[PDB]
């Protein structure tokens, strides 16, 4: 009976939408609105609650970066703020190890973040870890065997094919095996021991083509592409199917929400979000 929320995101302006999915009945669920309007956002979940990190409130009277933390209650539909980042943080990745969220690169005006810093829940409190090797915003993350994966996005002059991986325990990161293509504002998640990197924009177009990750192979393998090109789409993944949502296909805000079945090497499609958006945080308690 999880749930497929998905926070904020832009549509002409950055959006207050706070939005759940039901995958089983098919019912979207108009939950509270954040309390800030942001896009390039991300989404995570730790124990039971729901967490939206960085991006910016791209609005008419301007443009602001987010460090802000907040953290939704499913039980009493609230947000309540918890204790901002470091720095500000648009077009960020995070993933969530033993119970501490990790806040990976994004954009604080035009300074492109290598930094990463870490939220631990019962102290409330942020610090710094190892920066990465490499400047990415729209960078996608994963976490796989404990370990923290950053995925692509843009270093302020190149546009990204590289990976690299954190070891928590060792407090260092390591290069891995490019991607066949050059992807920022990609969708990045785990399914079945293989890292996914869905959609993006390669510094020609918006994709539709899906490459996976063999950690002991060390191989990137296309997959069945999707049905749309998107970037700066939403993912996560719900009872062994990646759901990815919306993004800009390079003309159109989308609202299709389409599901793979790694089974069968599908996508199918399997609702409309309420209205078309981009930059959205995704995540599923
Ligand atoms: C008409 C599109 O308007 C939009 C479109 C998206 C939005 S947003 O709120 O979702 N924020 C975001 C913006 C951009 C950069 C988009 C800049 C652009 O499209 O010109 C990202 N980067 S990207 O890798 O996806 C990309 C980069 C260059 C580009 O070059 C195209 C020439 C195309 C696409 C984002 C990546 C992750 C999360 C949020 C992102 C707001 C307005």
């Amino acid at each position: 009976g999880r749930l497929i929320y998905t926070a904020g995101g832009y549509f002409r302006q950055s959006l207050s939408y706070l939005e759940a999915y039901n995958p089983s009945n098919g019912s979207w669920l108009r939950l509270a609105d954040l309390q800030v309007p942001r896009s390039g956002l991300a989404g995570c979940v730790v124990g039971g609650l729901l967490y939206a990190v960085g991006g910016r409130n791209n609005s008419p009277d301007g443009n602001t970066d987010s460090s802000a933390l907040d953290c939704y209650n499913p039980m009493t539909n609230q947000w309540s703020p918890c204790a901002s980042m470091s720095v500000p943080r648009n077009r960020i990745g995070v993933g969530v190890i033993d119970g501490h969220i990790y806040a990976v690169g994004g954009s604080h005006g035009c300074i492109h973040h290598s930094s990463v810093e870490r939220y631990e829940p019962e102290r409330d409190e942020w610090h710094l870890v190892a920066p990465m090797l490499t400047r990415r915003i729209g960078v996608g993350v994963a976490v796989l065997n404990r370990l923290l994966y950053a995925v692509g996005g843009f270093d302020g002059t190149n546009r990204l094919n590289s990976a690299e991986c954190y070891y928590p325990e060792r407090n260092e990161w390591r290069m891995i095996t490019p991607m066949n293509t050059i992807r920022s504002g990609a969708g990045v998640c785990v399914l079945h021991n293989c890292i996914y990197a869905a959609g993006g924009y390669d510094g020609q177009d918006q994709l539709n083509s899906v490459e996976r990750y063999d950690v002991e192979t060390e191989t990137w393998t296309f997959v069945a592409p999707m049905r749309h090109h998107r970037s700066a789409l939403g993912i996560t993944v719900h009872q062994g199917k990646i759901y990815v949502l919306g993004g800009y296909d390079g003309h159109t805000f989308l609202d299709s929400v389409e599901c793979y079945d790694p089974d069968s090497d599908t996508w199918s499609e399997v609702t409309r979000m309420t209205s078309g958006r981009s930059g959205v945080g995704v995540a599923v308690t």
